[PDB]
């Protein structure tokens, strides 16, 4: 994911592509903050293509909608031509880069939060590599920056700290007394104690910190390019709401027509899915039935900004309907401020004794773009959903959907996973928002779409702990 440059202007991108690139050379960069630009070189000229994400997907002008920037790039490199990634040498979005950090503060972080192999890189004009080895000691290796090249005092001269770090991660430096300076894992600094969320929120709200953390998490999406073959099959193309927003094969829900654009999310489990198409309503009820799901969370309106987001897959109040071999009665509709509750009874046609109540919680006030200004409403909604799920003996995974099932769906599931830790373990527990996001993202592409949603998750968690 070296083709992503986090701090460059359009003019900087043009000079990079014109003097250091060739025709087919490309880079992606953040632009209107919240938007992205794909800068491509074609016939000695640089073209700037806008990528927009309001929280649902990455919408590329002239192209398609995607779950990640790494998925967008992979698709266009495997299918204006993107031939050559122009690699960024800036270490800002690397998990191990700490910029300004003292040798005492870095030794303090590594002593408290570190283990064998924990390393970091910090900053006159030179850098320091601080590593922990044992079960124990902390070693500091100087990194000279000579003529825009990096070295440890001998041997190879690297063009970037990333190239130096990856080389010594594969071929570790051995101290001339036996110690192998193993660079196993970057030091974990994102994990906070639940009780100190307000201190972290304040630190991340400073010049912004939330953007710096979200973008470091985004640089790890390249490790999540898992196969999505079943969703690419001819027979399954029109079962997808967005052609390239597909479920991973290793986590996809298999129906025992075995396909649905849904994935199991394991932290209480979830099924993260897209908004129904008219041709997928029957597949959706077969999923709910097979998975013994008793609660559905819908986080979109049927129609948003004049576009359909999910077809009406449930009957009108008091009506009874058949969806293939599935049968749904809408027993009762209850309305609250932020949402609607629908009591549905699901059964298999011809088999009365298969009946179960399915509670549909439909959140109706999420803004068309961005996030709600206060997380109170979402939290009250998640609280009520949790209690319904917990009250039902041996209930299957909670079904969660929006339009593509990655943005709002990913936000709701992540808040819910985090809140759950605080329910069982209490205000005296460890919470790690990006580790948790990365974990859910390995189960469905691009779960949690924007920095606004990312900030919303911290704020939601902050509010839950405060109202305790
Ligand atoms: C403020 N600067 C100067 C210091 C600083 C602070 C925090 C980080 C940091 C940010 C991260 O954003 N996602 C992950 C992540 C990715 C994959 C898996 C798990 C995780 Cl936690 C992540 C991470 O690991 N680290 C360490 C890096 C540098």
């Amino acid at each position: 994911r070296r083709w992503f440059h986090p701090n460059i202007t359009g003019v900087e991108a043009e000079n990079l592509l014109l003097t250091r690139g060739v025709d087919g050379s490309f880079l992606a960069r953040p632009s209107n903050p919240g938007d992205f630009t794909l800068s491509v070189r074609r016939n000695g000229a640089v073209t700037h293509i806008k990528i927009q994400n309001t929280g649902d997907y990455y919408d590329l002008y002239g192209g398609e909608k995607f779950a990640t920037l790494a998925e967008l790039v992979q698709y266009y490199m495997e299918h204006i031509e993107l031939k050559y990634p122009l690699n960024c040498a800036d270490p800002t979005s690397e998990r191990w880069f700490h910029g300004h950090l003292s040798g005492k503060e870095a030794e303090k972080l590594l002593t408290e939060k570190g283990k064998h192999g924990s390393f970091l890189v910090r900053e006159p004009g030179d850098f320091v590599l601080s590593v922990r080895t044992g079960d124990s000691k902390v070693t500091h290796v100087m990194i000279r920056c000579q003529e825009l090249k990096y070295d440890v005092g001998g041997g190879e001269r690297f063009d970037s700290l990333t190239d130096l770090v990856e080389h010594y991660k594969k071929n570790p430096m051995v101290e001339t007394l036996g110690t192998v300076l193993q660079l196993k894992q970057p030091l974990n600094t994102t994990r906070i104690n639940a009780a100190e969320i307000e201190s972290r929120v304040r630190e991340l709200s400073k010049l912004q910190g939330f953007w710096e953390e979200f973008e470091t998490l985004q640089q790890q999406e390249c490790k999540l390019l898992y196969s999505r073959k079943e969703g690419q099959r001819q027979e399954n193309k029109n079962k997808n709401r967005y052609k390239n927003i597909l479920p991973f094969d290793h986590t996809r829900v298999v129906l025992h027509s075995d396909y649905i654009n849904a994935n199991i999310i394991m932290p209480k489990s979830y099924i993260a899915t897209q908004g129904c198409l008219q041709n997928t309503v029957n597949d959706f009820w077969r999923m709910v039935f097979q998975e013994n799901s008793r609660v559905i969370v819908m986080t979109t309106k049927e129609v948003e900004r004049g576009k359909s987001k999910c077809v009406k897959y449930w009957p009108d109040e008091y009506a009874l309907k058949e969806y293939g071999v599935m049968r749904v009665r809408n027993v009762k509709e209850s309305a609250a401020h932020d949402y609607t509750l629908r009591e549905l009874k699901l059964s298999k046609v011809g088999q009365g004794n298969t009946e179960r109540t399915v509670w549909q919680y439909h959140f109706r006030t999420w803004p068309d773009h961005g996030v709600p200004s206060d997380p109170g409403g979402v939290l009250d909604f998640l609280e009520e959903v949790h209690h319904k799920q917990e009250s039902i003996m041996d209930a299957g995974p909670v079904v969660v959907h929006c339009s593509a099932g990655i943005g709002r769906t990913g936000t709701f599931i992540v808040i819910d996973i985090l809140i759950d830790i605080i329910r069982e373990k209490g205000v005296d527990c460890d919470i790690d928002v990006p580790k948790t996001i990365q974990m859910v993202r390995s189960q469905r592409s691009g779960m949690v779409q924007t920095e606004a949603q990312y900030r919303f998750i911290y704020m939601a968690v902050q509010h839950y702990i405060e109202t305790l």
